């Protein structure tokens, strides 16, 4: 549980911020 949202949501954070302003921009 605890490591699971570590390792998938606690490790890529610049990952969503660059696919949001990809697809908000291109």
């Amino acid at each position: 549980g605890i490591g699971a949202v570590l390792k998938v949501l606690t490790t890529g954070l610049p990952a969503l911020i660059s696919w949001i302003k990809r697809k908000r921009q291109q």
